[PDB]
């Protein structure tokens, strides 16, 4: 869902924010 940083310009794949 949420996009990585919310979105936006870079609209990426969900990527764990526990990650990096």
């Amino acid at each position: 869902x949420p996009r990585p940083g919310g979105g936006g310009n870079g609209d990426f794949e969900e990527i764990p924010e526990e990650y990096l």
